[PDB]
């Protein structure tokens, strides 16, 4: 299936793809985003089965997304991921139907179990 | 339908009891529990469709007892209701499948939308 990972820090956004990438060997196509915008365009174009998002990058966050997705009822299964242990962000995501948030640095046993779980959901 | 309230605090308990009465007309059936070993019981001996409980209760928490619901073969739909901004409550909920978190003193509005997303949940897995 295809995993989009969004992150607007690029240390944290590509490791997480290698993460995934070797973790999938060739099974799963892995697809980057820098930002939200860039993020809801690949969510347009291609059809996200899993969306792993940071939350906080400028303008568009995360949580921005996941908005705009949730009103069309096609929508991938949400992993966000954040450094932010913020109660407000966790609970507008449990609102839109979240299926992990994910504290960075990113644990990749907490990752795998997460991506595992959205590909299941997915099916 | 089945919407078990649950909080150990009886005010609270009885509050929204009272409103969620209201609100089913007689159309969904209101059932509440004191605390987590009441839910549970209630939970393994008939099939409940919601699943409204506090947090915070004295030696198993609303989030314990949604630990052995996941277990129990079909699920009630759970909102989970708190008096605290807790992210790690609300990071366990997530990972546990809430649908909604809401914080005392609880508004109708929320309230209200969180019981028809959960009565709809339940609906849609029949
Ligand atoms: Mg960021
Ligand atoms: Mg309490």
């Amino acid at each position: 299936k295809t995993i989009l990972v969004v992150d607007d820090e690029p240390r944290a956004r590509e490791g997480m793809k290698r993460l995934l990438e070797k973790w999938a060997s060739g099974k799963h196509r892995i697809i980057t985003a820098a930002n939200g915008q860039e993020a809801l365009d690949i969510l347009r174009q291609e059809r996200v089965h899993v969306l792993l998002t940071d939350i906080r990058m400028p303008e568009i966050t995360g949580l921005d997304v996941l908005e705009e997705m949730r009103e069309k009822d096609d929508s991938p299964a949400v992993i966000l991921i954040s450094a932010y242990p913020d109660f407000d962000y966790a609970q507008k995501a449990i609102s839109l139907g979240v299926l992990n948030y994910l504290l960075k640095p990113v644990k990749k046993s907490e990752l795998f179990e997460a991506v595992e779980k959205a590909i299941h959901v997915s099916e």
